[PDB]
């Protein structure tokens, strides 16, 4: 079966909440908001850029939808968590850090050479987003060599504090899981929580790195006696990180395979060189 | 007809050039260094990172080679002139923006779905270390939304000044084409000067883009008397742009197809939003 359509349109769904977000932001906000939250001028004309590019990602997937005789999706209904410049910030981190899996997983479903070059030119530019938004906030913009996939569920799973709505049947989440810390090295202990009553039995910790794929482990129990289950950051990894809770180890590689998925994605910055010490 | 590892070594052999600088250069730089050029802690503790990134990147192809049963190409000879901060921030994200193009053009041969991931995975990364050079040197990080592919010769033409000598037969460059300016607004008009003598009949500028592909124009003549041929950068483009000559108009996407270039590429860094003011 050819995915391509398919794909697109879940992209195009990424690129509507992407770019409503960039467009309300850049209205709402100014230089002198910028300026009186620390940031320089460039770091405001930058951020109009990143509005324009990810319009510019929007408008081009309903342009190659059409062009395969494909209907695009419309925009859904959004909300976004923004009250100042730092909220702004961060909000756009998430948003970039979750776009390149998207954009991975997407890529294995699209036929064409030549669609392929440029919907990897598109992802080679929102990981230029996601860097700077990196490097305003006090991460390292580039924390690892490899960034890797996650399925369109996964993604629908990272997307979901910020849909309200849709109006046609979109990717469905699983369950957010809470992450507490949500950023931290090797070794840091993270107590997990689902937002729903999901069955645990058999559950483990997937941790879902770009350069070691899926490493798997048994949670522990919280310290605190509040029954979180906890998952401990494993060595080896970079970049990126994100921790789903699975079904056993139904599946070897959960970041192109959600059937084992019962809690989560979420994502987990991982501490490295070229973050704000 | 299968041309995954003729491509997986090509990057390898891109990918041992940039390994080859950053080593050297953190051997040749310490933190103070960077300080006194006006840069802080977290700025060199991700150059760092970038070395670290580049080596992975370089020793992943090797793997994924021998996997395939390939001979892993070895270094080349290189030379990279050390003499300041501002020259190692210049030559960096000099090579990362020749490795974006490069991984683009390459993930055209390779045949494999999940090969394709792992290759994009690096792209991804090393467009964030282009984004890092970006902003430290006073360009956009994002300055447009499509980064788009260049072929194995292109590459090696923008590679030329810093390869002594490959142990191997390896692809090999154009005459490297010199524009003055060399950044700039749409509209500036580039002097564009070719190493070796070529025959004009039917030359025409190639700017090639990542958003609008490649557009042509038949090159204009230098006010000033100065004979030189230029070019003028057309509206609507956006982001980095390549310049070469061509012959003839039966190639189009010169991009993918390097048939009919005569001279060039070499880089152009079209203003954008995001910009040092
Ligand atoms: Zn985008
Ligand atoms: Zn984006
Ligand atoms: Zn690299
Ligand atoms: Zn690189």
């Amino acid at each position: 079966m050819d995915m391509t359509l398919d794909a697109l349109n879940f992209l195009l769904g990424v690129e509507h909440l992407a770019s409503a977000f960039y467009v309300q932001a850049v209205n709402n906000f100014t230089a002198d908001d910028f300026k009186a939250a620390g940031l320089a001028q460039r770091d405001y004309d930058q951020f109009v850029g990143v509005r324009n590019n990810e319009v510019d990602h929007r408008d081009t997937l309903i342009s190659v939808i059409k062009s395969l005789g494909g209907k695009p999706n419309p925009p859904c209904k959004y909300t976004f968590p923004v009250t100042d410049v730092a909220s702004v910030l961060k909000v756009s981190r998430t948003l970039e850090n979750a776009d390149k899996p998207a954009y991975l997983g997407a890529l294995r479903d699209i036929k064409s050479v030549e669609l392929r070059t440029s919907v990897q030119g598109a992802l080679s530019g929102d990981s230029a987003h996601a860097a700077f938004f990196a490097y305003l906030t006090g991460k390292a913009p580039a924390p690892g060599p490899v960034d890797g996939p996650l399925t369109q569920r996964h993604i629908a799973t990272l997307a979901q504090d910020f849909i309200v709505s849709c109006p046609y049947p979109a990717p469905k989440p699983f369950p957010k899981l809470t992450l507490s810390p949500q950023s931290g090295p090797v070794g840091t202990v993270v107590a997990t929580t689902c937002a729903q009553d999901v069955d645990t039995n058999g559950v483990m910790c997937a941790i879902i790195s770009g350069n070691q794929g899926t490493l798997m482990q048994r949670p522990g129990q919280a310290k605190d006696g509040s029954g979180a289950a906890t998952c401990t950051i494993p060595p080896g990894v970079k970049g990126i990180l994100f921790i789903a809770w699975v079904r056993g180890r139904d599946v070897l590689n959960v970041g192109v395979d959600d059937s084992s998925t019962v809690c989560g994605p979420n994502y987990f910055l991982l501490s490295a060189l070229g973050d704000a010490v």
